[PDB]
């Protein structure tokens, strides 16, 4: 018998605060859909206020994994700020390593997020809008020291390809969205444009030649792509009054999958209007993308959610309904909640709303 | 335990008549995949002979819904006629309303449906062909009175966009196929071309300015798109000797879905050749599209179908086989029928054929 | 209760040999997702060494089916050889028949398979790479005697279309990937280019006019398309020291599906390095494509695998683990193996690795 066991905990700050602590654990005795096993990964994300006056934060990410004995790592650290409601700017650096190979990089880039329409007729009549169609434009300048022969080979190969292959800006997407990543684009109503290569040259860096590229692309979303529809919400820099962090990891092999998440960050709750608040709307891409793997083994659900509201707050509406309550702490399990967990784990996006207030 | 309960009833006219009464009810205690709940809708479609000499019918549609408290409505009424086997013409009017906002519209449009091949070698050798690849071309002239400020804003915004944005005819499809509608295109082997904007201007209508647009698009189908493969069959104007109608609705929320259908129309049965008739072949798009939502909760099937043949007719072949019979009335439930209901509810298109005769 | 019963047997040659005998049987009491039933098919593939000095083999394929009473057949026989590691050449002939219609054909064609990158940094650090992004270019010259009126009609229709329709090279793909074949492309991360028509003319053949076309297309793969990622491996001509063959067939209708496979060919095992061997990595397209039909009825798994190693060899690693062993013969059933069978039958590609050695 295949059984998914999971526990989730949300502990909320009150007042005007959107912050929450989020913890999760899950295990299921079914294999992942990776054609290489075992596959283990640990991820740590950190972000701190940097310059509140200019709205800059400093964010870092560390990814480490082991896949069929191969050890991988990627880190990236960047300073990011909104310039306007639509244009965001970044500058950063990082590295990637795989077994005995590694390389570094630095970059700067701007992203401009544009909705296809704006209408007060929609805004005033839909209290909790979900879909927002739009397109996001990246402009990136990246640099990689060419300080081993593999880097040199790839740089020269790519220079040669760009020079000789008229369809490079098109076919590069076949390379980029490796394996089933390609398939996931259409699944989420996401489109990636042909790229533009605006600049390609070698620089004389302090330790040697540096490969420098300037390039652009856009990606379109029909409304489910959270990176576009919830662009401002997903970067709550104006709510980051202290450092935030999240650590997560999984272990997986032919026998099953185990996962753990432990984080604290702003944006967990939202002003719902009318003096109510809600847990933020569930982003759609995680459910749709995970939906591509959640349907391969039947499973029973053994799931519990615990939500701790701030002192003095009460739930006004929850659907699925909670099972029990002890002051500010509410618990869901079994019944309609278990059924909703099955639904979203298989790719469904049916709404689970929690509205609360003092 | 998740259980889908459903009942279907088909009552057929005899002789040369293709007409039937179709009733259905279903309920299932699982949530819909809507990221806004509750979601309730009622739909009424009507069509009557208008000018049998020119083949015009007058069709009307009313859609009403409530989604997370927002009240929606759209109506459309049109006169439609075949000009040729491939070209159909229409003229009509309607309105849309959402909360405190509303607008009207009128239009005329032609649609030309073209198959990619015609071959007697296929026709004479395949007795019940299903797939037909082809492409359908729309040419539309629509008008909307710009009689509130939101209409004015959207009209001017769109005029501005068409003027400034070279990729408008491309990216408009991201806006148009909102949310998971985008994803459904590829699922059904359906392609939407870039649009052509042939005309855009303001008219001085009786009550004020009117926004007028003339535009075109084609959509391609690899064979499953019923709008293309069964183009003539889906508009049985030559069989409409009296008014036809269908009413349907659903209620849904975090706890489940309930639905009801009650209609009467031509085209329910078909001449199968050899003096046999069949219930029409199941259209594929409904099953494929619904397949995108039917896989998120395991369910047991409690389904019954009742088919009442005209007096004196008998079933010659049915697969899945029926369970019971009382004169002209045949009933299916359990066993292989329940298994077929599960199959098609999850997106399968395995054939369930009923052939009958006197 | 829906139950899938299946048995698989692999019997391996030893030494440096990659050959194996592969047998399979499966049955399941659920309907196929074919909108025409019954659907029965038998396939026979044969290949023999032809000219070991030039690397030519002679391969033949016979497909026969019956679909809703219509009898179909297609045969193809060809000589195929690698010219280089990337370029393969072929010349051959065949026929197609459907009911009272038939036609023949002959052809020659080259295919060039190109990976998007080559990197020693990947090669030396990933011991068993799976994804390889790339693009494959076909150049085909085919001839069909126009020796009945239907052939003449289609030839003239196509000549007319190519002449009049600017989007022919684009829309031809709607015709080509009939029905759900269209949808399967994106599912497997596969792209088909617009075609190029380089030549179209009529020849005066011995018995009459012959329609001759010269045309090209490429197809891209993001890494799962085995035709691209495992290009050399899939044509083990250098391992074909004697004839190989496989016969397979299925019978299906509204009640269920039964299938049988019986074959012997090189390429069943692979040198894994370190003096180990493995069963070849599971190709991804079969699992992904079948995944599009494997999710419509819940089923229980009654599956057994038997692997017979060459004398004196032992399994070093298997995950899922085997259940029993008798000398060189190992058996899997139930437990984690049954769970893996469910997973891959529904479209999962989680790795099942068997490594063995003396
Ligand atoms: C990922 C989905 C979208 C996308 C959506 C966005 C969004 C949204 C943003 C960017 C931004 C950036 N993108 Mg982009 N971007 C995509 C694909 C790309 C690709 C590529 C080759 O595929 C590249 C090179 C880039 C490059 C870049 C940079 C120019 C820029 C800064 C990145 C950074 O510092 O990351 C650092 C990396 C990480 C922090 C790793 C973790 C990333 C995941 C997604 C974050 C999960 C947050 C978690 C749920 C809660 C975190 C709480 C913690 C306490 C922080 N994008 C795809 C198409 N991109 C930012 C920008 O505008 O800069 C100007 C920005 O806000
Ligand atoms: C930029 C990201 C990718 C990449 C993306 C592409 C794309 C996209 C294309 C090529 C194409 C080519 N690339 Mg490459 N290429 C990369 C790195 C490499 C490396 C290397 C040492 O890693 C090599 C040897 C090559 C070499 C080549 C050839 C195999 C091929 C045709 C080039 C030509 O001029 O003819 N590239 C990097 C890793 N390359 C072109 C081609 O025709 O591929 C079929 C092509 O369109
Ligand atoms: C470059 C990337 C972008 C960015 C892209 C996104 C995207 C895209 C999304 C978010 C979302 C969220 N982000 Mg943000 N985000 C950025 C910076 C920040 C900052 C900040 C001050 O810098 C903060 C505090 C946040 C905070 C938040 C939350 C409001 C929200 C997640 C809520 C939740 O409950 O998660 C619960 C958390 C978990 C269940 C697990 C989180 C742990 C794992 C490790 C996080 C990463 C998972 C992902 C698969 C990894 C992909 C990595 C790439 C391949 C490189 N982001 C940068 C600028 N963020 C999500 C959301 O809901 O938006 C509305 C969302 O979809
Ligand atoms: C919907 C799937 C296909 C499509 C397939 C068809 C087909 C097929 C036809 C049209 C026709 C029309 N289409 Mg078109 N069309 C599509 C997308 C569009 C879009 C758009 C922005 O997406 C627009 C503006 C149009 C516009 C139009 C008009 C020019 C024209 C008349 C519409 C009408 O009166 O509807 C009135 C609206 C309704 C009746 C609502 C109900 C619609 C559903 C689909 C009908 C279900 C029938 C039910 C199962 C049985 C009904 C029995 C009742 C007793 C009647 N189409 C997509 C791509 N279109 C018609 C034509 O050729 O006119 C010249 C026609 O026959
Ligand atoms: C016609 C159907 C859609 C629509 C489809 C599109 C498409 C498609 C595009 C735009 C684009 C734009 N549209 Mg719009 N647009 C609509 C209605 C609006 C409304 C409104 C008051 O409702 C507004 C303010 C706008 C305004 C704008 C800008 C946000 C944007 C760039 C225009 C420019 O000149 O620079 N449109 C209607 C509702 N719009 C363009 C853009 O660059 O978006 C990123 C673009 O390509
Ligand atoms: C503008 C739209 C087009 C059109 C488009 C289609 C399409 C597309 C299809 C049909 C199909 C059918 N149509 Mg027609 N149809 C038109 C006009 C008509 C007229 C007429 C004389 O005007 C008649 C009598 C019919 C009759 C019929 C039947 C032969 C057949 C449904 C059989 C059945 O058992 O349904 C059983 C009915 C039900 C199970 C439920 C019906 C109730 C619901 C409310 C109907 C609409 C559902 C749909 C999801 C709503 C989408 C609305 C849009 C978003 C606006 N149509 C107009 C001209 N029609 C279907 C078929 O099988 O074709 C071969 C089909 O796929
Ligand atoms: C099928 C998936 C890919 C593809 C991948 C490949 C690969 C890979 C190769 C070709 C090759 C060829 N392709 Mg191609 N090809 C595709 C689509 C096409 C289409 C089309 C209209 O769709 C056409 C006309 C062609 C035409 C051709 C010829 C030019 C050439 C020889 C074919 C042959 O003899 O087949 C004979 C037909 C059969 C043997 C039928 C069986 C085919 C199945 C796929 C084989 C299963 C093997 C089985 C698992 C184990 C067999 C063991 C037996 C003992 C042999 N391809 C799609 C896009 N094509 C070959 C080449 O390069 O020639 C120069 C080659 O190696
Ligand atoms: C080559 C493979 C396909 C094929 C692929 C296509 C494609 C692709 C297109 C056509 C198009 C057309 N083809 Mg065709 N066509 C085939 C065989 C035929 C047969 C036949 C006797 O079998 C006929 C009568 C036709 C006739 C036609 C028209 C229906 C149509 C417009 C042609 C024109 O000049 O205007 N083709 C073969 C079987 N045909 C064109 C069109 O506009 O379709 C809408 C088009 O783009
Ligand atoms: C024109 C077609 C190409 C070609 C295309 C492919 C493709 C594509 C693939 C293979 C794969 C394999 N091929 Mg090869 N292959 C060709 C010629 C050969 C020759 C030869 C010396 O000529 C040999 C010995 C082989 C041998 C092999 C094996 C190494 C491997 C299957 C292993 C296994 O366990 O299958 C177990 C076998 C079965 C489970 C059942 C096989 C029985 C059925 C009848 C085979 C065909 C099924 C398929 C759905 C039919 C599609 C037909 C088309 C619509 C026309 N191929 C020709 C040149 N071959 C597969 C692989 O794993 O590659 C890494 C794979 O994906």
């Amino acid at each position: 018998v295949t059984t998914a066991h999971s526990d989730y905990e949300i502990v909320l700050e009150g007042g005007s605060s959107s912050w929450g602590k989020v913890k999760a654990r899950a295990k299921v005795n079914a294999p992942p859909a990776s054609p290489l096993l075992p596959a283990d990964a640990d991820v740590k994300l950190n972000v701190k206020p940097l310059d509140p006056a200019k709205g800059f934060v400093r964010i870092s990410a560390v990814f480490e994994s082991i896949v069929d004995s191969t050890k991988n790592k990627l880190t990236i650290e960047a300073d990011i700020a909104n310039e306007t409601k639509e244009r965001r700017i970044s500058v950063g650096e990082g590295m990637v390593s795989v077994g005995d190979f590694s390389h570094t990089f630095s970059f700067e880039g701007s992203v401009v997020n544009l909705f296809y329409y704006r209408s007060d007729a929609v805004r005033r009549n839909v209290p909790n809008p979900i879909y927002m169609q739009g397109r996001q434009f990246h402009d990136i300048l990246m640099k990689v020291p060419l300080d081993n022969n593999d880097l040199i080979d790839t740089w020269e190969g790519t220079v040669k390809a760009i020079g000789s292959t008229g369809a490079f800006n098109d076919w590069i997407r076949d390379f980029w969205f490796i394996g089933p990543a390609f398939t996931a684009l259409n699944e989420g109503g996401q489109r990636i444009s042909r790229i533009e290569v605006n600049g390609l040259n070698t620089e004389s860096g302090p330790k040697g030649p540096v490969g420098v590229s300037r390039w652009r692309f856009s990606h379109g979303g029909s409304g489910m792509v959270d990176s576009i529809s919830r662009w401002a919400e997903l970067f709550p820099s104006d709510k980051l009054n202290r450092p935030a962090q999240v650590e997560a990891g999984f272990r997986s092999d032919s026998q099953g999958i185990e996962v753990k998440v432990d984080g604290e960050f702003p944006g967990v709750s939202v002003d719902a209007g009318g003096g109510l608040r809600r847990i933020l709307n569930h982003p759609l891409i995680p459910l749709v993308h995970h939906g591509m793997v959640g349907k391969f083994n039947n499973f029973n659900v053994d799931a519990q959610l615990k939500v701790v509201l701030p002192k003095g707050y009460k739930i006004r509406y929850a659907a699925p309904q909670y099972r029990s309550q002890n002051l500010e702490e509410y618990r869901w399990s079994g019944g309609a909640y278990a059924r909703w967990v099955e639904h979203v784990a298989k790719g469904g996006v049916g709404q689970f709303e929690i509205l609360y207030a003092q």
